C-alpha cells in the first residue's frame, strides 16, 4: 500500500533550532527628554574625585519619564579651569543657586554616591531653609550618615598613599592595564573634594521631608548596614535601606549598578 | 552658565547583547493570548549585561504560522520544557509570563518540577489572575468582531491574520481545569495594575499561596496590556531588575 492513506507525520527538523523557540532579543529604537520639560528630574552628585561620567547610561536604563541631570563640580571637565571647592558649605550653596537659577528646583529628586551623598544631602538643607519646593525623593549610595562623618583624613596623606587607598577600595581597577600614572591627574580634584567630607562636622538641624532611600554595599567598609541605617531619622518621610553586593566604587559598573538603577526606577 | 553645572549626558555605547549560554541568569520570557515575541523589545538593554532575556516563539505566529497552535495549556508547557531542555535552558533560569502568559509560566514550572529539573530562580507573573481563578470566561467563542471589540477595549489594539492565534491562546485559559497542586518552592512577584479590570488586585494577590519562598506583589499604573508602553512598563523592568 502506498497510497496516500498511509501516510505519517515526521519530527519537524526546524523545530530542532534554537532560533525556532528562542529567537534573539531585539535592541529598542532608541529621545533623550528634555529636562525643562521631564516629569521628574534626577540631579545625581558623584563621588570624590569623580565626575558626571559617573552617570553615563543611566538616561538609557532609566527611560522617558525621568531626565537625568548630572552636576558637574569646579574643577573638572569643561570647568577644569575653575579651582576646586574645597569646603561642602559653599559647595552647597552654589549648587543651590545654580540648581534655582536654571530652574532645577521642581520636580526633582536627588541621588549622591559617598561624598556625594552627603553633598545632596546638604544641597537639600540649603534649599529648604531658601524655602525652596522639597525634592520629591533623596537617594544616597556608598555613604554614612552624615553625623558620623569626620573621622577619616585621606586628603591629607601622601600622593602614594591616597592613590593606595583608592586601590584598596576598588577605585583603581584600572591601573592593571592603563598603569597608575593616569589616577595622579585626579589628585588635586580628589583632594580639594575629599577635605570637603573630612572636615565637615554635622551640626544638629530638622530632618528633611522628602522619602529617602540608602544604599549599602556588602564588600564596602564604609557602607556597612548600620552606618547606612543611621541615614533613618534625617527624614519624616519614609526610609527604606537597600542592600548590593558590590564594594564602595561600585557605581563603575557591574550587578550592583544595575541593581541600584533598578531600585531607583521603582521609586521614581 | 547651564552647560558648566549640568552638562547633558552623551548617549551610552548600547552594549552587545551577552550570550544566553554564558549569561549567570536566563529570563525566559512568555507573551499574552495572540502576542508575540515583539511585546520584549528593548528589554534587554533596559536589563543589562547580567540578564540573558530569552522571548519564546509559541507555535502559530511569525515563522511559525503554518503550525496548529496548542489550544491547551498542558501540552503546550510540555513542548516548551522540551525545548528549554533541548537548549540547555533548563538551570540558572528564571521565568516571566503576562497574562496567558503567565499562567504558561506557572504550568512550564510544574511540568520542569515533575521532570525533576531545577527550580526556577524566579517567578514573575504580570496582569494574570491565579491560576485556580481561570476558567470562567468564553472571548474565544465570541463573534470575530466582538472579539477584537474586547481586546480593543482592553487596549490591545492602538490582527484577522492572527484570530485563530488568538482565539488557540485563548482556549488555553479559559479551558484550563485548574487541579490542586503543591506549591512552587522559587521567589515570586505578582503585578497587578490599577486600571485592569481582568486582573484586579485580589486575584492577582492571589498568587501568593503558590509559592513557599517570598512573595511580594507590586501594584502597577496602567491598563491590561501596561507592559506595552510608557510609565508602567518602565517601572516592570525596573522592579524585575531588582531582583535578577
Amino acid at each position: 500500500d502506498l497510497g496516500t492513506e498511509n501516510l505519517y507525520f515526521q519530527s519537524n527538523a526546524l523545530l530542532s533550532q534554537r532560533s525556532a523557540w528562542f529567537p534573539r532579543p531585539v535592541a529598542a529604537p532608541a529621545e533623550p527628554p528634555d529636562p525643562a520639560a521631564a516629569p521628574l528630574r534626577l540631579v545625581c552628585f558623584p563621588y570624590a574625585g569623580g565626575t558626571v561620567s559617573a552617570f553615563r547610561g543611566w538616561q538609557e536604563r532609566l527611560g522617558d519619564e525621568v531626565a537625568v541631570v548630572p552636576v558637574q563640580l569646579p574643577g573638572r571637565g569643561l570647568r577644569l579651569r575653575e579651582r576646586p571647592y574645597d569646603t561642602m558649605e559653599p559647595l552647597a550653596e552654589a549648587v543651590a543657586d545654580a540648581l534655582e537659577e536654571h530652574r532645577l528646583t521642581h520636580d526633582y529628586a536627588l541621588f549622591g554616591h559617598s561624598m556625594g551623598a552627603l553633598l545632596a544631602y546638604e544641597v537639600a538643607c540649603v534649599l529648604r531653609r531658601r524655602g525652596a519646593p522639597r525634592p520629591r525623593h533623596l537617594f544616597v549610595s556608598g555613604s554614612r550618615a552624615p553625623h558620623l562623618y569626620g573621622d577619616r583624613a585621606d586628603h591629607t596623606l601622601s600622593d602614594t598613599a591616597l592613590r593606595e587607598v583608592i586601590r584598596d577600595l576598588g577605585g583603581l581597577d584600572d591601573a592593571d592595564t592603563l598603569g597608575a600614572a593616569y589616577f595622579d591627574r585626579r589628585l588635586p580634584v580628589l583632594r580639594a573634594d575629599l577635605r570637603a567630607c573630612e572636615r565637615y562636622d554635622w551640626h544638629p538641624r530638622p530632618p528633611l521631608d522628602c522619602p529617602t532611600t540608602a544604599f549599602s554595599a556588602a564588600a564596602d567598609p564604609i557602607a556597612t548596614p548600620e552606618m547606612v541605617e543611621a541615614w533613618r531619622p534625617y527624614t519624616t518621610g519614609s526610609f527604606l535601606r537597600r542592600h548590593l553586593p558590590g564594594n564602595h566604587f561600585f557605581l563603575n559598573g557591574g550587578p550592583s549598578r544595575d541593581r541600584l538603577l533598578a531600585h531607583l526606577g521603582t521609586e521614581l
